[PDB]
């Protein structure tokens, strides 16, 4: 058995929860500008190499569009604060093959 079991900080669940909120947002702005009825996952890996297909506005100073995990807890809060303003401009959809029709009806469980 364990003697001095050391869990995780209580505030930790915060810094982690914040990164998630920002992660989704980027998806909302991206999918929203596309004109779809659902959120789309922003391909950071791709956007990183090619920052033209989709632009990002409403960002702070001395910053650079990147994963919401690379930003310090401090910065993270900012994004969420001035998020309502953050916008996304789609210049062109990345190059990728479409997916064949399979099963409709997205659910959780």
């Amino acid at each position: 058995g364990s003697s001095g079991s050391s869990g995780m900080s209580v505030d930790a669940v915060e810094i982690e929860t914040l990164r998630k909120t920002v992660e989704d947002y980027f998806c909302f702005c991206y999918g929203k500008a596309l004109g779809k009825s659902t959120v789309v996952p922003v391909p950071y890996e791709k956007m990183l190499r090619d920052q033209s297909a989709v632009v990002v506005q409403g960002l702070p100073e001395g910053v650079a569009f990147k994963h919401p995990e690379n930003y310090d807890l401090a910065t993270l809060k900012w994004i969420l604060e001035n998020k309502a303003g953050i916008s996304f401009i789609i210049k062109r959809p990345f190059l990728e093959p479409k997916k064949h029709v399979g099963g409709s009806g997205p659910s959780s469980g």
